[PDB]
């Protein structure tokens, strides 16, 4: 029999083909943190179980792939990074320094009865204004743009939970109750709302605060969510200025208010926000917010603003396969050295080392094989160049190179 | 109470700091392999259990961080890459073209009573000669070159397993006590002789057969393997092609015969190698082999012919600290953008874009503060420009900038 060949029941394998596309994804992850000026960092998959409890029905923790280990805790292959950042940044010091701007790419996990997915995530910490929200929803917007896609095929979606909160506190619930109502109103496109306004009375939650609740979520202007809950209202300012950061930065189009938007984490305190595909076709592309209170949570002697997004790594390339910008993008290599025969392999490998030391990527023949098929090879591998190494040429200095009808050039003209 | 700040057990937090040093060595690990043609692949970290049953004694086998899920199986965390890779091979059908060379960065997992590392993983799949192995220990000295290091500070030392082979099958042993013979023998530089003795012992060994393998390990010479085994046996014109082939490719300082090397897992069928310090301070810092057999093993229907090594992320790092060759390479970014005060942030953020789209790395100040704390702040963030947006120079279509005396540039000209 042969050993079992797909891999673990809910998790990917990437063969070549398969990694270049997340090379070329990653790549834009990287290229985009480093044009917005965020720094890499990275921390184990694996997390203490306890990291993750917030008692608040979130979807996220739920779902934990966790087990135990033996000599150690209760762990768990993280779902997110975002527990894993703050951790840093109290292990970190005094010697934190403010502001600071941190990316990552991790592996993230999850568990039902797909496992796995990558996340570009990126976080602003110690800015209080919302031009960390903007400079964050920018940069979402330039990786989109840098894969290809324009505002016409996708958004950004943008609420405050502030204004939810008030409406909340207005209408005489516990704060406690708050985390879980948003997890639970974030589900509203996803479930009717009958099951919404369900779900909030087994929390206990009065049917007129039900209402003021639903009522919110679906007004569909900003001068709409300041007839509410005042016109000075902080959500009112903060979303104004965020929108006239981001317009002012160029990218107006890419984005819109929507009074639905919650998200389904517990810990977003402010502006959240959600990437969607404009034809209504797929999941959110990425999402993120404010989350101000989470490091006082964790035990910080001082509170410390932060905010940040995830960016998943699956969604995206559906859309980005559906719109044809997702081409396959053939392995090449500049140089195949090929030995005319056996005896011409030390000569080919001390081209090889030439051509290599000049900065070139190249191959050589490994086996024994005629030239022909030889000449093959490099056109399966996709080189540039082939460089045959034989007797007569050698005798003179030289090498003969096509260009993939094979001329001799002197070693030292190669590179 | 503060959340535990400190990673799980065995394993690393990478802050920015600590994420340029890894960084900085994977960044090597991707040039080697592009120079030297290798094409990037990856695969779950989570492994079905069964993949790692070889029943050698091998320490990796023996130090599995394994687990069971519920729904699903008995998975571990992969203790190596090579498995992964096999199943991989075989997954994909005769749509796999040969040779391929194929590499990959995968972290790693152990337990026992360090638990993670990351491996820099090169394997050529397809080739049967000496070739495969001389590109390969090319590949490890190319690397470790590209870091700093020179064949003054490390060498790599290379056996082949053919000679143990004969001497054991001439010996009257049974094959299947050839690898965890191996896996024993490889004990001989951390052990003392008489329990490298009495484990092979332990396996039924008679004395006189311990001796004659105790006797080829210490063979100083390629020619005093010839006397033994025949100048004729296939490991002896393996080793001399393999080394003639290196002195070609122009690394004949970095290689040396060492009829020790026989490396400690099951698989390895033909050359080994081990990468070492010439200082005789640190533990190997990579290791390989041929491994004819594995496919087969795995359920393959004919054989394949494949060669590889690991190269660890965490001997190598303190070799290169010792050498003074990973200086901390602070951040740095192109321009800081500083307005003036909060009226000109719309036009600052105009200037950040302009700035991002000419391809240049850019920081805008995030909350309010003082000219002088922005300059401290572009100091702090390693700016090599602070760009001042004020309103007289905006108005007469200018910023200014400053190099790190100020000086008003038109917009334009900013790029
Ligand atoms: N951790 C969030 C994304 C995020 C990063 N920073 C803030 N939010 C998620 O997994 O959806
Ligand atoms: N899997 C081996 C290294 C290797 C890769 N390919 C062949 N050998 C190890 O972990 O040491």
């Amino acid at each position: 029999n042969m050993v079992e060949t797909e891999p673990v029941q809910g998790c990917r394998d990437f063969p070549p083909e398969a990694m270049r596309c997340r090379r070329h994804l990653f790549d834009v992850f990287h290229a985009t943190a480093k044009t917005f000026g965020f720094e890499e960092y990275d921390a184990p998959v694996l997390e203490s179980e306890e990291l993750y409890i917030r008692k608040a029905g979130e979807e996220i923790t739920e779902q934990m792939f966790n087990f135990i280990t033996k000599g150690g805790h209760r762990v768990a292959l993280r779902p997110e990074m975002t527990p894993s950042l703050a951790r840093l940044l109290l292990g970190k010091g005094r010697s934190l320094l403010l502001p600071a701007k941190w990316y990552s790419i991790p592996q993230c996990w999850r568990y039902e009865a797909r496992r796995e997915h990558y996340q570009w995530n990126m976080d602003i910490v110690g800015v209080k204004s919302v031009s960390a929200e903007v400079e964050l929803v920018c940069a979402a917007c330039w990786a989109m743009r840098s894969l290809g896609l324009s505002s016409k095929d996708v958004g950004i979606k943008v609420n405050s939970r502030k204004v939810l909160q008030t409406v909340v506190e207005q209408a005489g619930v516990t704060s406690d109750k708050f985390a879980p109502v948003c997890v639970i109103v974030d589900k509203m496109e996803k479930i009717p709302r009958e099951e919404v306004e369900a779900q909030l009375a087994v929390l206990g939650l009065e049917p007129t605060v039900v209402d003021a609740i639903t009522t919110t979520l679906s007004l569909k202007s900003i001068d709409e969510i300041a007839q509410r809950v005042g016109e000075e209202h902080e959500a009112v300012k903060e979303l104004r200025q965020f929108f006239e950061q981001v317009e002012a930065y160029g990218y107006g189009d890419w984005v819109l208010f929507d009074a639905s938007v919650v998200r389904g984490l517990a810990y977003y305190t402010g502006i959240v926000f959600e990437g969607f595909d404009r034809e209504g076709k797929f999941r959110a592309l990425c999402g993120g917010g404010r989350y101000d209170n989470l490091l006082t949570t964790y035990g910080s002697p001082t509170p410390i603003p932060c905010a940040g997004f995830g960016f998943g790594d699956c969604v995206i390339v559906e859309l980005l396969q559906e719109k044809r910008l997702l081409p396959d993008i053939p392995h090449v290599v500049d140089d195949v050295v090929i030995p005319f025969d056996e005896s011409m392999r030390p000569h080919a490998l001390a081209v090889l080392r030439r051509l290599r030391d000049a900065g070139r990527s190249a191959d050589i023949i490994l086996d024994k094989k005629k030239v022909v098929q030889a000449f093959n090879y490099a056109d399966r591998v996709g080189a540039v160049r082939a460089v045959l190494v034989a007797p007569e040429e050698w005798e003179r200095g030289e090498v003969q190179v096509k260009m993939l009808r094979g001329f001799a050039v002197p070693l030292d003209r190669l590179v």
